[PDB]
DNA sequence: GCTGATGCGACGACGGATCC
DNA sequence: GGATCCGTCGAACGCATCAGC
């Protein structure tokens, strides 16, 4: 069945209203993803942050368009050895007080930004790989990675964001029965993922505001018009500490923009 | 400099078995 | 014998390197 996000919440439950507008992408390819129009549609959504993951492409590349995002324009680029993959970048409205690469272990998967009230983490994290060939690597690296969040020195709470590389539960995919052995929903992904939730802590954003919505995906793959069928997977979250909730406006999946075979996501927090 | 081949990374469609 | 379950296989993309000119 299709999808239709629900309308933008831009009021907290309490009343107050949102301040700040946080979007995350998986572009997959940042150059191509820039020709595709991609740009153009980040500045209709016209966030205070934007979180880039998968941009394939070292800093000296960026394409000039990137230079001319005056509501963007305090910028953080971090690629790995294996040019070509992987790679994220943050910008900013405001610049941040503190920025960070990696998660203390240049593998170019992670960028951490202080602010003045929270901490935001934006994460392209490992795929296990077609055949689960780096299955184990995903499951060193997930524990490695709480290990960091949870070590986290600021008392300020946790916004982290981008693709986690796991649909948590069955109602995040369209097949969940025959893809338990594939890479994004096997039993160790999905336990990673609950463990990240319960050791930090963090609450999913969206599935704590849409509990029984299904069909709601941020991933097709191109292949056999999987898209237009709205066959797909819930990768890219938003996860909050509980503190954040009361502050928590809404959490959108921004089916409509192409260009990567990931969608956006929008935060709106009342801070 | 530019193109196209090739390599590499990132599952839904389908065919067959089992079950009541 | 429709529903389900299971394992097998080809395929849309972006980016790097390489060969050729």
């Amino acid at each position: 069945a299709l999808y239709e996000d629900p309308p933008d919440q831009k009021t907290s439950p309490s009343g107050k209203p949102a301040t700040l507008k946080i979007c995350s992408w998986n572009v997959d390819g940042l150059r191509a993803w820039i020709k595709k129009k991609g740009l153009d549609w980040v500045k209709e959504e016209a966030p205070d942050i934007l979180c880039l993951q998968e941009t394939k492409c070292s800093e000296n590349k960026l394409p000039a368009e990137l230079q001319e995002l005056p509501g963007l324009s305090h910028q953080y680029w971090s690629a790995p050895d294996k040019e070509g993959y992987s790679g994220v970048g943050l910008l900013s409205r405001q610049a941040p007080l503190k920025v960070s690469y990696g998660i203390g272990d240049q593998e170019g998967r992670v960028i951490v930004a202080e602010f003045d009230s929270f901490v935001l983490v934006t994460a392209y994290v490992p795929n296990a790989g077609r055949g689960l060939v780096r299955l184990e690597y995903r499951q060193r690296w997930d524990e490695a990675f709480r290990k960091f969040l949870k070590g986290l020195a600021s008392r300020k709470p946790l916004v982290l964001c981008g693709d986690l590389n796991v649909a948590h539960e069955e109602i995040d995919l369209r097949n969940p029965k025959g893809n338990k052995k594939n890479a994004g929903f096997t039993p160790q992904e999905r336990q990673g993922f609950g463990e990240l939730l319960q050791a930090v802590p963090l609450a999913d954003s969206f599935r704590h505001l849409y509990p029984n919505t299904p069909y709601a995906y941020t991933f097709w793959t191109y292949m056999m018009n999987a898209r237009s069928k709205n066959v797909g997977w819930r990768l890219d979250y938003f996860l909050l500490s509980h503190s954040l909730l009361p502050a928590l406006c809404d959490s959108k999946i921004r089916s409509k923009a192409l260009g990567s075979d990931h969608c956006p996501i929008t935060l709106y927090l009342a801070l």
